[PDB]
């Protein structure tokens, strides 16, 4: 009715959308299907069938093809070439951890029209380690990785891996700050300048494919880089609460993110920092189901750098 037409017009304006005559038609269809599922889902939430709610956002008119192109960023083959993390049995991890309260985490960033989640997950873990080492929080450059880690196996906006990113930092002897090497969301020439370098003696460690191990690692090291299966509109439109997708895969992770802590609702979850801006989820964060048989592959390809 008039309400639907009005809401569509408002969303378009709000997100500054200008479509051609033919596109307008199918973009709206995409948007309406999403609005319908968000509605049905939220009703089921009220009925207690879900732990999280959904809400329309800037990705309301996006196609699955476009999603795979700019929202993700992880490569198919995920090799384990880093040092090994041995789960300490005689260490008892706390019930909850949140590194943002310790000042290990920088503000939420936005990868934009570039499938570079690998770069954001990488700098995220590095920023925490540098803070653990200097007590100084400096935002690192994702653009540096995008433009320079090609030899390490990365493909800029076409995907890469966090380990390849950590490898680059090793071989290179440093990574610039975001202030000196701004994010452009595209592949340009490598402008790495030593004058603004940080993390000169790096390396990386891979964590076993177990949540118990991942938990002990987060509690003792700081934020950790993890890969998750994010290809679901439930995640795309996630709003708040504990995210749980029955159709989530524990083996096909396409999105790189950062775990900054874990806890339980006073029911356990992982505090995850995403790079889709503050307008997504909980200020750019998502509480993901913990200890639910490696939900979304959270513990299948986790690692952290060493400085």
């Amino acid at each position: 009715d008039h309400s639907l037409e009005a809401q569509w017009t408002k969303w378009k304006a709000m997100h500054n959308r200008l479509y051609g005559m033919n596109e307008e038609g199918w973009r709206r269809a995409v948007w309406e299907k999403n609005m319908k599922m968000i509605e049905l889902h939220n009703q089921e939430y009220r009925e207690g069938k879900h732990s999280f709610t959904m809400a329309m956002n800037a990705f309301g008119d996006m196609t699955s093809e476009e999603f795979r192109q700019v929202m993700n960023g992880l490569q198919n083959r995920k090799p384990r070439k880093g040092k090994v993390f041995q789960e300490p049995l005689f260490y008892e991890a706390p019930r909850s951890v949140d590194w943002r309260e310790k000042g290990y985490v920088t503000p939420v960033k936005n990868q934009g029209q570039c499938g570079s989640s690998w770069a954001f997950s990488a700098t995220g873990a590095l920023e925490g380690q540098m803070f653990r080492k200097t007590g100084r929080l400096i935002s690192l450059s994702e653009q540096n990785l995008v433009d320079c880690s090609g030899p390490e196996g990365n493909e800029g906006c076409n995907g890469g891996l966090m380990d390849y990113a950590f490898q680059y930092v090793q071989d290179n002897g440093g990574l610039d700050s975001e202030e000196s090497y701004p994010y452009e969301a595209t592949e340009e020439s490598c402008k790495y300048n030593p004058k603004y370098s940080v993390a000169n003696d790096a390396g990386f460690v891979d964590i076993p494919k177990q949540e118990k191990a991942l938990m002990k690692a987060v509690a003792t090291v700081g934020p950790i880089s993890v890969a998750i299966d994010a290809g679901h509109e439930s995640f795309l439109f996630y709003k708040e609460g504990i995210y749980f997708e029955p159709d989530c895969s524990s083996e096909d992770m396409d999105h790189g993110v950062l775990v900054v802590g874990y806890g339980f609702e006073s029911n356990k979850y992982w505090l995850v920092k995403n790079s889709w801006g503050e307008e997504w989820g909980m200020g750019g964060y998502v509480k993901m189901a913990k200890d639910r048989r490696n939900h979304c592959g959270i513990a299948s390809a986790a690692s952290y750098p060493t400085v």
